[PDB]
């Protein structure tokens, strides 16, 4: 039995005027994306920002990832917990080795392989216990290290006069709210962006943020990021059905260590009741997520990606 797509998230193409500022805009679109989870914003097409990391120095130790190891446990192999150790790349090492990975694995040029099939097979991949699949993420990377993906006027880099638009936008994610309100905030005498460089198969697992929060996302530049999203009005339902279905080794565990393991087909979700919705954000798009709004997703191949939680 092959995978069903979920139906697609809405996606905007906010005008000139529309796409003014971000949270007028989103609070605009909310009683229909709040509905979906997640929702695919697409900039006027004149709004390309350039990329503004230091690319000379980029470097980063991406994260490896078993794609089948929660099935693997329904097995202990010999040596286990010794199969690849974590190596540092360079930005360019990392896509040489993303795209003699996609091309090898599927006999095909990167470019040629449909989004449809690369999700198919990862969740063919998934569930497979006769084929073990390993890859590498390069996650968690924060924006002080080289720099954010938008220009920023820091001083630190050279912004040249077309570009410092982008600076200012307010759809830098630099540029978004995030200092939430609280009595503690005024009792207390931060948050900034951070990187995603992504392979064919890398994959992020059903989770929500941190405090409920909005998120939003931008794919600077490199292949297609799949996402699927839960409204939050399921999310309760999602969580009950998370734990039946996850090991009963882990079905005890807290919120925010369970969600460390979380990968689940959203077919599965779907005949529990689930409502998921999916998406291909394209280089220069934009996803948000919504309050309590779970979501999943993989990338299609050697990308990169920028990510901040705001509030409103
Ligand atoms: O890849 C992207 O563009 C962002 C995907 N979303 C992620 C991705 C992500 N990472 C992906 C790598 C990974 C793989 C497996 C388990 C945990 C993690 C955490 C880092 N972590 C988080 C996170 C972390 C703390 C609180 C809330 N969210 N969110
Ligand atoms: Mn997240």
């Amino acid at each position: 039995a092959e995978f069903v797509p979920p139906p697609e998230c809405p996606v905007f193409e906010p005008s000139w005027e529309e796409f003014t500022d971000p949270l007028s805009f989103i609070g605009r679109i909310r009683p229909l994306a709040e509905k979906t989870g997640i929702c695919k914003i697409r900039p006027p097409k004149d709004w390309q920002p350039p990329f503004a990391c230091e690319v000379k120095s980029f470097r980063f130790t991406p994260r490896v990832q078993r794609l089948n190891e929660l099935e693997a446990m329904t097995r202990p192999r010999e040596a286990f917990g010794f199969e690849q150790a974590v190596r540092e790349y360079t930005l360019q090492s990392f896509g040489e080795m993303a795209d003699n990975f996609k091309s090898d694995y599927f006999n095909m040029p990167v470019h040629m392989v449909p989004t449809e099939l690369v999700e198919k097979e990862f969740w063919r991949l998934v569930s497979s216990i006769e084929e073990d699949v390993i890859v590498e993420y390069g996650a968690d990377i924060s924006s002080k290290d080289f720099g954010s993906g938008f220009p920023v006027k820091d001083g630190r880099r050279k912004i040249l006069p077309e570009e410092e638009e982008y600076a200012l936008s307010g759809w830098n994610l630099n540029n978004m709210p995030v200092l939430e309100q609280s009595v503690l905030a005024h009792i207390n005498v931060m948050k900034v962006p951070w990187l995603y460089v992504g392979m064919c198969f890398s994959s992020f697992c059903w989770h929500i943020e941190d405090h409920w929060s909005y998120s939003i996302n931008y794919l600077h530049w490199g292949e297609p990021k799949t996402w699927y999203g839960v409204p939050s009005h399921a999310a309760e339902q999602l969580e009950e059905v998370m734990r039946e279905l996850a090991p009963e080794l882990f079905e005890s565990q807290p919120d925010l260590l369970h969600q460390l393991v979380t990968i689940m087909n959203p077919n599965v979700l779907m005949e529990h009741g689930v409502p998921v919705y999916r998406t291909n954000q394209c280089a220069g798009e934009f996803v948000v997520t919504f309050p309590r709004a779970y979501h999943s997703g993989f990338n299609q191949g050697y990308n990169f990606a920028e990510a901040v939680n705001f509030c409103t």
